[PDB]
């Protein structure tokens, strides 16, 4: 009682959180934050990306000009959304390398179309079908021109169209395969028919195949769709002796951030940068578990459902430096104004006071880690397909393997990052506690002794102002040294 | 001799192991474990994966029904093993996109076949050849039906088969290319021949090519093999005016964990989860150097032949805290009951005793690291091919580049992991030594002085029980303080 | 003045460098080195890789034997350089899967050609054109043999050539597509024409397409180029009823480190291991920002423009251990002979002296890090294409995605490496300072007190030799203990 006690300590909480570290699967810290986004609000926000809901139409149908898709003419988009309910209702068609055509249009991000005046002298234009009804009349694909005989003759066509513009042109055309030699005659007079479109660089030669296929909406015949790109200075050349489904012009083709996504999520009136087929997701977190398919500024897809980053010290209720969970037996739940602090007992009573500088030093370092991880996602746009409806073999094996490889490597990065940062966070918070203890020890010089539990026995009368002077670094040890030495060194 | 000495220390071994760290290429630790599996026992264990040894047959041969492969009918597998000795002994055939067909069947993991009654009215069935002898009789592929003329006519076929099941059907069929116009006539009457198989979604139109090719087992003619998948609600339609090698039914096609592997390793009667073409390998280690081609729960392939993870402290015979290989001059080889401990000299003699708590604290942290690395491999099944017998160009360049990219990234991860963990292991073991020293120092209060080499000069008579009380944390410094102070502070 | 002062400290510099760490975006260290190579000298060094400047010729042109490329006959290369100015000046041609042919030849790394004596009995050889003029005479591709009718007949060819060598043979051949039925007759007599080349394993059947295409240098007709590889024991078989552009022999095909690169950088007379299309770059740094396309022992391509690795301590003008930027208020700019040292004040004056052992300990650890990062790049040769002149869709999407995935993963590795190493460098340098302070403290025993700012108050007369004895570890505390204790413990 000619003595005082000053104890160093740290806070603790009743509701701790378990995190993983390098050396321990399960360690409790005072606070943590989740690094994996695991939920979507279920809506694709219409902002800030230009969304185009395909609704009942696929991109290719909107491209060809299925009557149902007339409203999509010349539209642009950042992201085209294809619905699973979509269906075609014009003339039955197939596209060799459908996936590539879908991909290049999606990436181009525009349906801008310019009509061109082709010289179809000698044939009937604007062929039409009951399989493709527009305004209650028999019709056809808006962007295609079905040519037939005129006066029972189909002269050999040799039609040309130069690109004298400064942009590429995307031409879509097709070949008709009648189900009977009869229909072939009726339509084109010729028995066979043959199509050949050329540029200076390319040749696409198609020979139609007369034959009945299983009926799609009662049609046993087909149209096969092809595309050719013509750059400035080049020339399109169309030779046909029949069966040619002619283009009415070209599509502008652009390069940019556009893409396409399969999803049944409704479009919402809201604003979110990251889109998944499940809906838009927040992008504050560096990782996400929602979908490997994404568009925009998105967290990276990982396999883990949760990854907790410690944002506080080890929680010790009741480190490499050995203070926290070390010579300091436990934390103080009653310290709610700081992370580290002092408890004292003197002549005037018992008190507690937080140390702000050490508290802030720990918090600044943790915020530095958070600044590296939170709100820094990277933009991805058009990628590769990652779900498949049909078996294809080799190329699909490769696309799947590439994505699986990527996810495992990011899942590894995420796992190690959290384990490493957490080990370091627990060590830096232990370090700050140790520094405060060491600083206090040096301050007291020969006037006190370390009791080994984070407490100092102070060998002199130390009232509240004296204790306060120690806490704020103005303690003058020389003032008390004589009193202290006499108390320490006696019998 | 009115004094005692208490020394803090750590163990050492005569047979140390060299490891790599962040700051040092070559540092000796007391113990380490290997992280790269570099050997196989040379056998593919038949458990716990269902192995199917192709022996003399390739998967495609077993699929088509080469007589040699009759025993493989309707078999399933987790892993099909193709031998380099395998050879075909039926009718000469090629498969366009052979690799894709092989891949999709392998992945399906079943040869389950259901016969279907096709209406081949107007043609001769069960065509047969001396190139494909079964039970000493001329025969053919068990799953294929060779159609020829009947009464010197081959009427146009238009055969249909609907899928009214709930599973997909895999149809295998082929086209015959006779080596002479003569054989073409003899077999099909028609001069040309043409095959066309269709679904609602697809058309495969093949025009046979009459001509002699270099003879395979004395046959200058060929059969080209094709496949079509028909989903529920869809319909197969076969038009042929000749040269059609007909299917006798369909294969069930499944999705699962099945795959195929090229290997000449014998099948063994044993149990191992990871299979490589070199044989099965243990999967206790996280990495392996045996083969980039694997199946099952396997360590990840890396380029390093060895990667040693330290599992003990730095070995100092004769860290950031500066105790081990620091102010403690060397380790104690004679300490074999613990990692850290005390050596003393007093009136009763000289002794040594291990400290169990600090020993266990270090061991627990190292075991925590091991638990993260040992026995946690990840299952891979069907992947991409990684060895190639023929030049292909673009697609093969891509498959090779993908695998090479993946291996370099995992080899990096493995290298950094070991360097980081080892640096940390050496630092945590140094830390535990420092904590024990600091704890002991505080215990002794004013009764001892640090001699600077991990030893304390104790300024009072301290018999064995006194030394023991220090080691077990029951030392009461107040008991000796007067004696100690008088000894310390004199002239 | 019956006392002395000994201060521990570290150096500082006026020109510090900002680096990134785990906990801080911007921290100043005494020195750093750049890890990202961002510049090229603009030349492709001709050493030590065998460079072949294509100049006006593409690889395929040199392969076919465009007259302009005669000088390239039988050349080999490690790297073939294609110029953007290159142009073809022989007969107009296209190659289906051009990219694959270009790739396999580039990778083979040789134009070694062996002539073979084919039996072209019944046809005219050495066909020739005004579209391909050699030495001012009408000519043709040096490696191809244009066959035409002889005496207005073109008999069915059935020509064979066995591979009885021990190496593979690469055969290049082609099909001619005349622009008129007239030219077809004039050249081959036959109305149609058909080509079929076979091996035991393969068949390539081409049917020429008569028709005019847009004129390339006034030619409306084309030659389509094909290749076939024939292994030892196999046989090439050529059937043609017309339009066959015949091979004159085979190319040797090798496997090795060769590749091809598009670049307009001049070839220089110098020596560099890493080549980019921008020019050769130094490979001392682990990363580079110059080009994702590389050949040789090259730093890895990353997205960051700069990544600074700290190679010195924190710069404090005017860590987890709390010495540097901690209880030591600031560094000493006047200490230029070491990183750590002593400053003293005694009866004889004030002095400064570096500590070499602690200085060297820090430097050795930093050099250990540098040794892991500097001068250890990995060799890559033939890879995948990474820039594209035409839209292709699916396969190109995959090639782009693979490269983008790889770069992001390496960019991550590089970012984390620097942040981690820098945090550790700052901590190890702080640690060395702390160790020196602790060692000095123990040396002084009871003869001095820690003033809390890295300085010791020494409680006895300590001349220059005495101070020197402390710095070199020969200080005998017992010599001064009586004097010191009397000074410390008084009133
Ligand atoms: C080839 O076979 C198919 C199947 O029998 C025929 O297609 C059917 O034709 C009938 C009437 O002609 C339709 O009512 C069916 O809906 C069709 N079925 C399918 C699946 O398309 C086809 O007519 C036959 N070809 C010829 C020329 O006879
Ligand atoms: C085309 O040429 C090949 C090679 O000369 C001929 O194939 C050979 O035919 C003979 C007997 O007819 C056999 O003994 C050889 O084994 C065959 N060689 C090969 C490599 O197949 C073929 O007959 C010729 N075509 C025609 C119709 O004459
Ligand atoms: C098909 O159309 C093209 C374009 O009109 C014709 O090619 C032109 O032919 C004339 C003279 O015959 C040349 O002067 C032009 O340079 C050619 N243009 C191009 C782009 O090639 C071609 O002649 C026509 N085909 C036929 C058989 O008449
Ligand atoms: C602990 O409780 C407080 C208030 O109830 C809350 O703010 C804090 O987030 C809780 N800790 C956690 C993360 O459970
Ligand atoms: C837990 O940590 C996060 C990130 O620092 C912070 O947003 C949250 O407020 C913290 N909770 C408490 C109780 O401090
Ligand atoms: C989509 O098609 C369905 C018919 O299945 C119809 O109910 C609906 O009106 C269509 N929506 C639009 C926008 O055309
Ligand atoms: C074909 O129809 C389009 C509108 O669909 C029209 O612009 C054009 O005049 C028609 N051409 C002929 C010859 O009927
Ligand atoms: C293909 O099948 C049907 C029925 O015979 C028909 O479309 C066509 O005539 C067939 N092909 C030939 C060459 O007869
Ligand atoms: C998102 O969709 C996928 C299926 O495409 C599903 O596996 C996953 O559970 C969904 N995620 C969430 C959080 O809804
Ligand atoms: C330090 O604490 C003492 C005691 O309360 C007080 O008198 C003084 O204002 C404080 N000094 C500073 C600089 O904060
Ligand atoms: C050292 O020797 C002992 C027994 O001979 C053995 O258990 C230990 O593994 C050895 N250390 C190594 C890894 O060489
Ligand atoms: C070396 O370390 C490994 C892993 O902890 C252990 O299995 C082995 O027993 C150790 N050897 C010795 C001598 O302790
Ligand atoms: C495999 O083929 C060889 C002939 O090369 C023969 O010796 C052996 O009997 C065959 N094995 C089986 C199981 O058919
Ligand atoms: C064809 O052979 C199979 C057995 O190989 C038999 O089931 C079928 O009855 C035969 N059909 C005819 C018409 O011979
Ligand atoms: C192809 O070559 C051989 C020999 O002439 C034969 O199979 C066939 O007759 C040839 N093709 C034609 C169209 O004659
Ligand atoms: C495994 O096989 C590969 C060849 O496929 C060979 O390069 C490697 O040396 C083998 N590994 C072992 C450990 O046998
Ligand atoms: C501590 O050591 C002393 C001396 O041997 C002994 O008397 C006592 O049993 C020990 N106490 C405990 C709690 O282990
Ligand atoms: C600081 O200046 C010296 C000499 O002027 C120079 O050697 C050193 O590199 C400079 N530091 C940096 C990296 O700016
Ligand atoms: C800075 O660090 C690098 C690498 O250690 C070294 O080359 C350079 O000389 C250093 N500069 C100074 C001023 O020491
Ligand atoms: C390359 O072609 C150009 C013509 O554009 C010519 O000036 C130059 O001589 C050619 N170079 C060589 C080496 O043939
Ligand atoms: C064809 O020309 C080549 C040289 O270009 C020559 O070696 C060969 O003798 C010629 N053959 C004939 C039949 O003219
Ligand atoms: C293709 O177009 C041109 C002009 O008619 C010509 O090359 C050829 O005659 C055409 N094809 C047919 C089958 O007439
Ligand atoms: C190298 O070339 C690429 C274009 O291929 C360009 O983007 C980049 O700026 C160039 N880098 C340097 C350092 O010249
Ligand atoms: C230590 O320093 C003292 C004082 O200068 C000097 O006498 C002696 O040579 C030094 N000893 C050693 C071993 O360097």
């Amino acid at each position: 009682n000619s003595t005082a006690t000053l104890c160093l300590g740290h806070h603790a909480v009743p509701n701790g959180t378990i995190v993983k570290t390098i050396t321990n699967d399960q360690i409790e810290v005072t606070n943590a934050t989740e690094l994996v986004q695991n939920s979507s609000i279920g809506e694709i926000c219409d902002s800030p990306h230009q969304i185009l809901d395909g609704e009942n139409c696929t991109l290719i149908d909107a491209l060809l000009g299925d009557p149902q898709c007339d409203g999509f003419q010349n539209k642009k988009w950042d992201l085209f959304v294809e619905r699973s309910k979509a269906y075609s209702n014009c003339y039955p068609y197939d596209v060799p390398d459908y996936a590539s055509l879908r991909s290049l249009v999606a990436s181009s991000g525009t349906l801008e179309f310019n009509n061109e005046s082709f010289n179809w002298t000698g044939v009937t234009q604007n062929g039409t079908s009951s399989a493709c009804i527009r305004r209650s009349n028999n019709s056809f694909f808006s962007r295609l021109n079905w040519l037939t005989h005129l006066n029972f003759k189909y002269p050999a066509l040799n039609v040309t169209m130069p690109n004298n513009e400064q942009f590429d042109k995307l031409y879509i055309w097709g070949v008709h395969h009648p189900g009977t030699d009869k229909d072939q005659i009726f339509l084109y007079a010729q028995s066979s028919g043959r199509i050949t479109v050329s540029t200076k660089r390319s040749q696409q030669a198609v020979i139609p195949n007369i034959g009945s296929r299983p009926r799609i909406r009662n049609i046993p015949s087909r149209i096969s769709i092809y595309w050719t790109i013509v750059k400035p200075g080049d020339i399109l050349l169309i030779n046909s002796t029949g069966n040619l489904i002619a283009p009415r012009g070209y599509f502008k083709i652009r390069s940019g951030k556009s893409s396409i996504m399969r999803s049944d999520a409704p479009i919402g009136k809201c604003n979110s940068e990251c889109i998944t087929p499940n809906g838009s997701i927040p992008n504050d977190k560096p990782f996400q578990n929602v979908n490997r398919i994404t568009y925009g500024a998105c967290p990276r897809y990982v396999k883990q459902s949760t990854l907790k980053l410690a944002t506080g010290m080890r929680n010790v209720p009741e480190g490499i430096f050995g203070a926290i969970a070390g010579f300091i037996e436990n934390g103080w739940e009653g310290m709610v104004d700081g992370w580290y602090g002092f408890r004292h007992q003197n002549s005037e009573g018992r008190g507690q006071a937080a140390d702000l500088k050490s508290t802030q030093a720990a918090i600044d370092q943790i915020n530095g880690k958070l600044n590296r991880l939170i709100g820094k996602t990277n933009e991805k746009f058009h990628q590769i397909e990652k779900e498949f409806s049909e078996v294809e073999g080799r190329i699909q094996d490769l696309e799947k393997y590439v994505e699986d490889t990527k996810i495992d490597l990011w899942s590894y990065n995420a796992e190690l990052l959290v384990a490493l940062e957490n080990q370091h966070t627990i060590d830096l918070t232990d370090s700050e506690m140790n520094k405060l203890f060491e600083k206090t020890k040096k301050q007291l010089r020969e006037n006190a002794e370390d009791m080994g539990n984070g407490c100092f026995k102070i060998y002199h009368k130390c009232d509240n102002a004296c204790i306060g002077s120690i806490r704020n670094g103005t303690y003058d040890h020389d003032v008390y040294r004589d009193e202290a030495l006499n108390n320490r060194f006696q019998i």
